[PDB]
């Protein structure tokens, strides 16, 4: 069976990146990417992406209007697709049983409804998500409710690998795509259909087939694996600081174990991002839902330790500014969640900004790439009297009693600090919340800069 | 500068075949092994040793009698040595604060004053363990307050990173040294002088050097991250048992993830070994002293998670014998903590034993490396009342109800399946508490076992 | 198809007094009890009953040796048997999961082996007693994994009521 059109719903983080590379990587079918946001989409077609995402403004303008398209018109690209891809957002529950922990799953529902309402004849459905929740059951209960006669449409499940900031190399490159569809005939022959797709850039040995169950339990498996690694790793950081260590000089050593590997061993003032805190909230709901509570407080620790190194850190940096910052200047250099985009959903920086405010600092926040109106948002009358957005980072450390970093930008390494030194207040503070600044540590105390970084006293 | 001679107390796990595996390539370095235990140095000189370690007796005869020794002679080889290796056992404390979770060093410093009763002059001396816990500074407590004019004792760390079962290999190619001793011109001399060993067989890149402290809490912490990978995983087989996934592919598609890597990653009926239990029993104890409490809650569960995989897979096999297991007879496959070693401690196989016992089994112990007469210790009425040990897998197996396989040992796979089903008592159930039966699966269904297998359905 | 030979394994206040009034209510079917207990058959063949129970010593005197016997042999009770009655005990578990609180099912387990391995052909197999707990489904565990060529054991529960 042949796939011609492809159509995307969820022009976001995962649904523009994805779509734009299978546009790039199979230039004979017809790509279009729907969203009900309008300005989103009207910035995919402008000369300024709505995300930042090294390599993507080539990708797209390559293949934009030629195999690649973004539309708000949801029902047409829906009919005429061959594969209609689902990659919208699930938000935390607010109110009712799950309250803060379980995904909500009203997006995914709209999508199916729409999909059956737009629909004739054969088409495959795919569900592609960071954390996929109970994902592809719930489009599965709406497809088999809703039939037409010669409707037929097949679910599977092709949750994203890619990690933010390295999107495109991810997806260019992933070490595994992971499909999963029915164990039937019509099931196995969508999986098919799909794995061609891939085969177009992917080799099939790193191509990985299986039921829709056992796949979206991979991939929150797999995330919570990786949250692990770095709650351990922190959990490591406080202990260096209570006797006398390097994390970094631990995690060296730790990481050179080919078992262990030494990837994802950077601590740093927490773990942020739309997948992270969400994958294992959904893993620990989940595992009490089946009755597993020994395997749900397991979990819960990765989230926990995340928890107690965000704070740990703010407190360590009012304490190291003489138990009080009820009226002093600070810089926040770095809002997003991670280096390389301009997303901050969870990010660690809006906890140690709210944290500080609670406690009367005047915040000076600067970040490259995300938008200044976000930073507003994302703290909340408050905002009005103590935050200010600046231009520039030597605007933002212009007064300042003491610079945090919060995001390991790589243009943070590189700035001239004795500049930044002679304008700041004495004696002048750098709280290093992700170690960027290694190495040039003696130079700065020379400076007379008083360092203080997560893992090391 | 240089080192011809060296000691080694502890002729156990550690300090046997890593002493063995210098000689065999240094040969101008004369090594001695010693102990107090008479018994085991006659083993090391007959032609059957006291563990069993592929490998190993081809390395010890390659130089027995020529640069490598065993004798009980303490003193004499204390006395000659440039270097003394301390590689003794730490029995968890049976009395006093922390009773039954921190080490017992009251063997380390037995070692360390010996030490001083026969050394004059310079003496490089250095501490080898798998788990170190506070042992470099209860040796230089105790040469710091035996102080005698001429006598000039360094101390370093220098962590096992060996697993047994494959110890001559990790000897001989190790992913790294690590080498710790005080940051003083003195201990750099006695630190470099170990590097000049080891440099016979190690390339310089995969040493690494560091401060002693800082040495321990890296081993410390390394053989934590391994532990929580294994308990990390066998969370994950609960969940598939609870879901009809399978935890032998979950895996597969997590480890891809080189960010995470594909090695320890193998559900099992959980982790044993003199190594793990009491490195985390350690490491949260440890924390909990120091005011991490969050740090302590972090690591313990994986020792929890440990305790209910085996719990949970007791359970099962008693479930299956619709909750009666007396006077039934039950083979177990398998004694020691992991294949191709004959060593028990802390081994998983004990421990299903003990819940079988405690339903009145019958219990008949195969095992080809683990001593009859240690099975028997392990197990301590009772144990004359209901346990057997068996000379061959085939008599473990006849008049039996189960079969469970507790120890990967290579030979399992290709027992005569069809020959041992004739003679059981049926319904048979096979439990293969290692994944080593996998894909013999239709097979075994086939001839009329009823499989469950950790992990499956 | 038709009963005409009922064995019960098990003559406790359960088994025996349920077999003597099958007895009493149908003459041309044979009623054997059979137990591993010696003494509680013997006492059941005495003019002296095991178990006293109201009314019971005229039901067996009316019917004993004419369509109701008692004995310890198990093995030829089964093999002639249309339906074998189990209606033995399920002691509470004195050690390990579910101690002082589960049933320990080894009795029944014993009579469905035993079972099968007396029996042939066709046969009604119904557990029966006060308190059953998981009895049918382990009968029916041990009967399908002890297949012989033309055996057909069929499982049945068949509470009984009675108070003593
Ligand atoms: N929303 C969250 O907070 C969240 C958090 C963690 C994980 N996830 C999951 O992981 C991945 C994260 O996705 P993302 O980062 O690209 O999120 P995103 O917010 O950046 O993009 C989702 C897009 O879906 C669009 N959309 C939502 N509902 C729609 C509908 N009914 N019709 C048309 N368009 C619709 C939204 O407008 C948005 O443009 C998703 O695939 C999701 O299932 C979501
Ligand atoms: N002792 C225990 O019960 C125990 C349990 C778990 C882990 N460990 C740890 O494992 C590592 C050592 O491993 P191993 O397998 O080689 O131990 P081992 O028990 O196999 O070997 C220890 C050897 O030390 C000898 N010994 C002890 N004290 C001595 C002394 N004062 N003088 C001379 N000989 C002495 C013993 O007789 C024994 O042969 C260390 O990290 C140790 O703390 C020990
Ligand atoms: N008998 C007890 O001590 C006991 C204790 C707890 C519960 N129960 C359970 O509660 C009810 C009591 O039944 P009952 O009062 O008539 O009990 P009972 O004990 O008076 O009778 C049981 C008879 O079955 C016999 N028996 C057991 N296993 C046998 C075997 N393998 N072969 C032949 N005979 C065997 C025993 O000897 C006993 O005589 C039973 O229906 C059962 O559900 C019994
Ligand atoms: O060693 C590390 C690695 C990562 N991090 C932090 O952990 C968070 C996650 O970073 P990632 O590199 O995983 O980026 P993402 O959140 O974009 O991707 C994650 O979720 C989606 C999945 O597809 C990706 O595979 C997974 O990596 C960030 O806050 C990052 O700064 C550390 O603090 N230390
Ligand atoms: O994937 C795995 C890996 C290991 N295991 C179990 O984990 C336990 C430890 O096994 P190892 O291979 O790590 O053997 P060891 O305990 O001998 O070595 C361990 O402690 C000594 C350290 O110096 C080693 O680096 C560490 O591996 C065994 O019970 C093994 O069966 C699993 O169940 N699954
Ligand atoms: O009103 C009452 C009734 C009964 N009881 C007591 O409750 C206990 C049980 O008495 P029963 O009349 O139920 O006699 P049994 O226990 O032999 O029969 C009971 O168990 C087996 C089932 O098959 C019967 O249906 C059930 O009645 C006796 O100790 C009796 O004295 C009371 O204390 N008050």
């Amino acid at each position: 069976f042949e796939i011609k059109k492809i159509c995307c719903i969820g022009a976001g983080y995962v649904g523009g990146p994805t779509c734009s590379v299978i546009a790039h990587m199979c230039p004979e079918i017809r790509v279009t990417v729907v969203d009900v946001n309008e300005s989103r989409i009207n910035a995919w077609n402008s000369p300024t992406l709505p995300i930042y995402e090294p390599g993507l403004k080539e990708v797209v303008e390559s293949c934009r209007g030629k195999n690649l398209f973004f539309s708000t018109n949801i029902d047409d690209a829906i009919k005429e697709a061959d594969l209609v891809f689902i990659s919208v957002n699930t938000p935390t529950k607010t109110y009712g049983m799950g309250k803060g922990r379980a995904a909500d799953l009203k997006y995914i529902e709209a999508c199916a409804r729409r999909i059956v309402q737009n629909s004739n004849g054969y088409k495959i459905v795919t569900e592609k998500s960071t954390v996929p929740v109970r994902a592809a059951e719930s489009i599965r209960r709406i497809f088999d409710a809703n039939t037409k006669p010669n409707l037929n449409l097949q679910v599977l499940s092709n949750p994203e690998f890619l990690a933010e900031g390295t999107a495109i190399k991810d997806l260019k490159n992933p070490d595994r795509v992971l499909i999963g569809g029915d164990e039937t005939p019509e099931g196995q022959r969508a999986v098919q259909a799909l794995c061609a797709v891939y085969e177009h850039w992917v080799p099939r040995e790193k191509i990985l087939t299986t039921n829709t169950w056992s796949s979206e339990l991979s991939k929150l498996a797999a995330n919570a694996f990786l949250a692990q690694r770095i709650s351990s790793i922190n959990s490591i950081s406080a202990l260096c600081e209570a006797t006398g260590a390097d994390v970094e000089e631990v995690a060296t050593a730790i990481g050179m174990d080919q078992r262990i590997g030494n990837k994802f061993l950077k601590a740093s003032v927490g773990f942020g991002g739309s997948c992270f805190q969400k994958d294992v909230l959904n893993l620990v709901y989940l595992c009490e839902a089946l009755n597993l509570p020994e395997v749900a407080r397991y979990w819960q620790q990765v989230i926990d330790m995340n928890d107690y190194q965000r704070r740990r850190f703010a407190s360590r940096i009012i304490d190291s500014l003489f138990n009080t910052v009820t009226d002093k200047k600070i810089a926040i250099l770095g809002f997003a969640f991670k280096k390389d985009t301009g997303d901050t959903r969870e990010s660690s920086s809006i906890y140690i900004s709210k944290y500080l405010m609670d406690e009367g600092a005047h915040l000076h926040i600067y970040d490259p790439k995300v938008p200044r109106e976000q930073i507003v948002v994302d703290l909340s009358d408050q905002v009005s009297r103590l935050v200010t957005i600046s231009k520039d980072p030597y605007e933002a450390c212009d007064g300042a009693h003491a610079v945090v970093i919060c995001t390991e930008w790589d243009m943070f390494k590189e700035l001239d600090y004795e500049r930044i030194h002679k304008k700041m207040l004495k004696p002048a503070f750098i709280f290093d919340g992700r170690r960027v600044l290694d190495g040039l540590h003696n130079e700065l105390q020379t400076i007379g800069f008083q360092i203080e970084t997560i893992g090391k006293k």
